[PDB]
């Protein structure tokens, strides 16, 4: 029934404004104009002084950014885990899998999510109060300078898509509850799951852009655009571990 | 309209069966037991492969190749009856080939797989999975991924028609290192993806969101690609004497 699923849609786009703070609405006004406040911008290494000074930021430099993409990205996990327990149905699937799903599907959910903050020049930064250009970003390090780029290839590609928060919301819910992952106890009731989530976005893309045929089909392709880039991004987390060599280290365990 | 789109159902299946001699219900019958196909020889061990002929793994291996060499050819005729494609520019009519040719050999090449083994010389042999993985060290591995994409892409169940579609929408992708023109390949496949979301609907009636999972597949395919590319470069430096074949060399490249 139509009604139910986009009953399921509405639901989720109220928990996706709880559990996000920085829409992407929000990050598209910013970048986008909408000239009632204006981000700091980096630019270069001085840029970069001024910013911490400045605005409060809570060793080498290309390390320090690295490290600040940790902080944040644990932010997240807690942002993504509180809105995956709104998605009806994922708490009452066993919690060994509800772990399991969180696991693997959260690097996926950031770098789509990511997408909204970054335009061809750069990327919003600490709750949206600065913007690091894509240029200095480049010109950090042998490892360090391919770290954002693929990051910032896949966004270009995927906000030509133009979705917003209302469609990403649900997409998101269809990431989370995948049933491929390994180590899955009970696997059906995930795919029960994310079926009605997929009958849901669909729904979803047909009445928010009518004139944008197949777009359901162009946004599920963009899933192993996704994959490819999680996949390349531990591949150089693992070179980090022959470069970058305590308590902290284990808080940011992966 | 939805006629148009059943005719391009319709037109690529009539030239999938045109351009490819061993069909998945011609396989399938084979497999199964089906008098309409006769059984095929089995090789399990050295002794069986020994009589099935009437160093073994670079053998297997080369025989792989000279497959995929046939299918390649295979793939291209079904291409040029892809409407358009032969219309595009020919620098990305080379790249969609590419690309798309691995893509589509391992999802055909689940059609003749079942969870024990595959179908070889058009349908004659079957080569045992565990046969495969008791061959030496660099070519024991070669095969796995392929049976374990197999089973679950299987699992699915879809037929020929569904198929023929479905690899026309793998060529035509426009996300290809180096094209030249996506907005024309781009705008053909919307026109084959509308078809396809048709066919499984009307072919698979009772089967909820099969266009939605056999679009996440082709994430599957794009790492079984990789792990093969990956394995092949072992081999390269293993075997200083074992030659690839020039069609698959330039594909590689
Ligand atoms: C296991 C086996 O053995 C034979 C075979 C054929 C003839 C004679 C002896 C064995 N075919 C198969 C499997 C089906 C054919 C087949 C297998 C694998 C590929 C991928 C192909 C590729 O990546 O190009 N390849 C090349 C070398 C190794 C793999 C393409 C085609």
């Amino acid at each position: 029934e139509s009604a139910d699923l986009r009953a399921l849609a509405k639901h989720l786009y109220d928990s996706y404004i709880k559990s996000f703070p920085l829409t992407k609405a929000k990050a598209r006004a910013i970048l986008g104009k909408t000239t009632d406040k204006s981000p700091f911008v980096i630019y270069d290494m001085n840029s970069l002084m001024m910013g911490e000074d400045k605005i409060k930021f809570k060793k080498e430099v290309a390390i320090r950014i690295f490290q600040g993409c940790q902080f944040r990205s644990v932010e997240a996990v807690q942002e993504i885990t509180e809105y995956a327990k709104s998605i009806p149905g994922f708490v009452n699937l066993d919690l060994n899998d509800q772990v399991t799903l969180l696991k693997y599907g959260v690097h996926e959910i950031i770098y789509t999510m990511l997408a909204s903050l970054m335009n061809k020049d750069g990327v919003l930064i600490s709750e949206g109060q600065g913007f690091m250009t894509r240029e200095f970003l480049k010109s950090l390090r042998k490892p360090f300078g391919d770290f954002m780029e693929p990051k910032f290839e896949f966004a270009v590609k995927f906000n030509a898509l133009e979705l917003d928060d209302s469609d990403l919301a649900i997409f998101i819910a269809v990431i989370i509850l995948s049933g491929d992952r390994p180590g899955l106890l009970n696997v059906k009731p995930i795919e029960d799951i994310q079926d009605n989530l997929l009958q849901a976005l669909e729904l979803q893309l047909k009445l928010n852009h009518p004139e944008s045929s197949q777009l359901f089909a162009k946004l599920l392709q963009k899933m192993t655009d996704l994959r490819q880039i999680v996949t390349e991004h531990v591949q150089l987390l693992q070179v980090i571990k022959k470069t970058e060599t305590p308590l902290l280290q284990e808080i940011y365990k992966d």
